[PDB]
């Protein structure tokens, strides 16, 4: 049994990036790993004694849940060169790796293109709107994201967007949706919790894209589908890398193209999801990684 740490940036039950590391977590049990989680240490002098004292504990393989994190990990890599470590940053962290830490990165925007795309896919939706949190750099290529897979898979359709300012403001993510779905928004997406839009769009019987996974069952029904990064792969290669004394400066880029990025099981919702939606995900997949369909750069 390899014995793996998580050390993960947020919280576990926030049905999004966090629980999408444990989720990995829990299925990489059947590939023989003993787990370990710890949540909320986005703060690295939190961080960075946790680390180190998993390592010092013998655990074969300490991995860093989220950027934040990533800075701690590499630290206490380096004095511990027997243990193996995984961060997860931007494209600039596969140059600072030690030869112990493996690394991985993946494109804000491209979790919106998924986003619009499926939502250009639906049938009879020709008025889409998007909620977000702070008009930050990521959020905003989240956005302009959507904007491009929506018009990729339905030029047609129109689009509006509002932002609430704050992260995980549910009550004003509330607000904003309900005020899109009023002015005629007949499907709803998410690109910070979710669980407020959620509401406005039960009480509008709408349905959702990109709702956290820690929704009630009410709301949970109404979300089609949500953009999400499978971490399984990635965390089989590193046990994999470690039981044939391989690992080390590997640097995984998850996309879309490589099911890096994938859905969540999908719910038809209403009439509008077509028995093939899937499947055009799957053959939007196949053309990126071909290089068929090349994506711009997200950020400004
Ligand atoms: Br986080
Ligand atoms: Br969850
Ligand atoms: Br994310
Ligand atoms: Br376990
Ligand atoms: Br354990
Ligand atoms: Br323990
Ligand atoms: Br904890
Ligand atoms: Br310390
Ligand atoms: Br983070
Ligand atoms: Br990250
Ligand atoms: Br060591
Ligand atoms: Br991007
Ligand atoms: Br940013
Ligand atoms: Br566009
Ligand atoms: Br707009
Ligand atoms: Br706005
Ligand atoms: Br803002
Ligand atoms: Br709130
Ligand atoms: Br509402
Ligand atoms: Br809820
Ligand atoms: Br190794
Ligand atoms: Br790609």
């Amino acid at each position: 049994a390899v014995k793996v740490a998580i050390i993960a940036s947020g919280q576990t039950n926030d049905g999004a990036f966090n629980a999408w590391a444990a989720e990995a977590a829990e299925r990489l049990k059947a590939d023989g790993a003993d787990v370990q989680i710890r949540q909320g240490l986005a703060d690295p002098t939190q961080a960075e004694p946790v680390i180190r004292q998993f390592a010092a504990r013998g655990f074969d393989l300490v991995v860093g849940h989220g950027i934040d994190v990533s800075e701690p990990i590499l630290r206490v890599a380096t004095e511990f060169p027997d243990v193996h470590f995984s961060a997860s940053g931007d494209a600039t962290l596969a140059e600072r790796l030690p030869p112990n830490v493996d690394g991985w990165t993946y494109d804000f925007g491209q979790l919106g293109y998924l986003d619009g795309f499926v939502a250009g896919s639906l049938r009879g939706v020709e008025k889409v709107g998007a909620v977000g949190g702070p008009q930050l750099p990521f959020v905003l290529a989240t956005h302009k994201g959507i904007r491009a897979g929506l018009k990729a898979a339905n030029p047609r359709a129109s689009y509006e967007e509002t932002y609430t300012g704050r992260f995980y403001d549910l009550q004003k993510e509330q607000e904003a949706a309900r005020g899109l779905l009023d002015k005629g928004a007949q499907l709803l997406v998410a690109t910070d919790d979710g669980r407020g839009l959620g509401q406005a769009a039960v009480a509008g019987d709408v349905p959702t894209i990109g709702v956290s996974a820690a929704a009630g069952a009410d709301i949970k029904a109404v979300n089609i589908t949500t953009a999400k990064l499978d971490l399984l792969p990635t965390y089989q290669s590193y046990l994999e890398q470690i039981r044939a004394g391989t690992f080390g400066r590997r640097f995984d880029v998850l996309a879309l193209g490589n099911r890096g990025i994938v859905l969540t099981p999908i719910t038809a919702v209403g009439d509008v999801v077509p028995d093939d939606l899937q499947a055009r995900v799957d053959a939007l997949s196949e053309r990126l990684a071909s290089g068929e369909l090349r994506l711009p750069n997200f950020f400004e």
